């Protein structure tokens, strides 16, 4: 256990335990290897959103609706639009959202996010775009959906450090490392990388 | 270890600051001034850039580095900062003067536990950044969180590199807090409702 995982455990040990129905989602995700947001990364996400106070959020990668539900609980007035291409997890997301009674505010698209731009554009623009899907298609998601961002909006990307594997010589992850370089050298966006959980990138339109 | 490797990776990605800012970073390294770590400062500024605060309170100026960085990020913002060491206060005032930010950044001299009433004149504050003596963190929070705006944010550096404060802060009834493991550790606190 290195210093990174020790600190993560220390932070997790300080967290207030979530409600029972939220813990059930975390338990299910562990059981079925659903890569939901790490506990520590989720807390940082929510606190940034709580500062941002967004009215509309776009999420790419619903899985079982965990992050969408957490975000919704944090922001009672906010509406959330989320995409998922897997049929089973889409099914689970819709049932979970229904069970929490957040189906009035959380809206799930079914299908690949690279083919749903026009349907998502109907309810653009979005104050926050949260990218948390296939790592190889990160640059495509950003390019496709950052026109729908509000003027003072923020794009947040999970899994940009990838368990610290991007930081070392990884060749013998190149796509993630490329995205990070591409994102940090973007002419329209200023970006900070937060080393929490699996790594968060927070991007914002330049002045 | 992995922690320092990730930090180096993030530092390697950073766009280089202006020359006068780099001189502050160089001076701080030369003279063991514990300014905000490069990676931690970027996270701070990006959160502030989202917050877009009009008034910031800072406890622990040192040589004016974090105050200057915050000021450059937020052209409209006014910053009020405290420093009890005479030499660092001297350096802060000269640095701020050299950057020509002395119209917007205002430095108090003295212990922050004895300057509450002078700070209260220009209350309230959208952001309170605590970055001073680690032993007096609970006293700073108690003293200065009444001057926080309704939708304000309290940010504490040096929470990982104290254990009592972290427990105290995480179990505060009026505030919700997340810990960011970057640099020396950041805590971001905010009113629950
Ligand atoms: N191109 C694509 N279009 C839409 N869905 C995607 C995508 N590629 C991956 N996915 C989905 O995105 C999910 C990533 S995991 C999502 C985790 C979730 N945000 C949480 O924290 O709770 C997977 O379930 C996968 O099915
Ligand atoms: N109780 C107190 N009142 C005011 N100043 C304090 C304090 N205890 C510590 N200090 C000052 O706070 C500084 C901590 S270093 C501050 C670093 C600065 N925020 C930056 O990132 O650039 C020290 O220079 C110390 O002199
Ligand atoms: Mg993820
Ligand atoms: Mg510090």
């Amino acid at each position: 256990t290195d210093r990174y995982e020790q600190i993560n455990d220390y932070i997790e040990a300080l967290l207030k335990p979530r409600p029972d129905n939220v813990k059930r989602l975390e338990a299910y995700a562990e059981e079925h290897h659903v890569p939901i947001m790490e506990k520590a990364g989720m807390e940082v996400l929510l606190q940034i959103l709580s500062v941002k106070q967004p009215k509309k959020i776009l999420e790419i990668g619903t899985a079982i609706g965990y992050s969408a539900i957490r975000m919704a609980l944090e922001l009672p007035s906010a509406e959330i639009y989320t995409i998922e291409r897997n049929e089973k997890r889409h099914e689970e997301a819709v049932n979970n959202i229904k069970e929490f009674q957040l189906d009035d505010r959380i809206h799930v698209f079914y299908g690949d996010a690279l083919e749903l731009a026009d349907a998502v554009h109907v309810t653009a623009p979005y104050d926050v775009i949260f990218i948390d899907a296939a790592k190889g298609q990160y640059q495509n998601f950003f390019h496709l959906y950052e026109p729908m961002l509000s003027p003072d909006g923020v794009i947040i990307t999970d899994n940009v450090l990838f368990k610290g594997l991007v930081a070392e010589d990884y060749s013998k992850v190149a796509k993630i490392d490329e995205y990070n370089h591409w994102l940090m050298n973007h002419p329209d966006y200023q970006t900070a990388i937060i080393p929490v959980g699996d790594g968060l990138a927070i991007s914002k339109k330049k002045r």
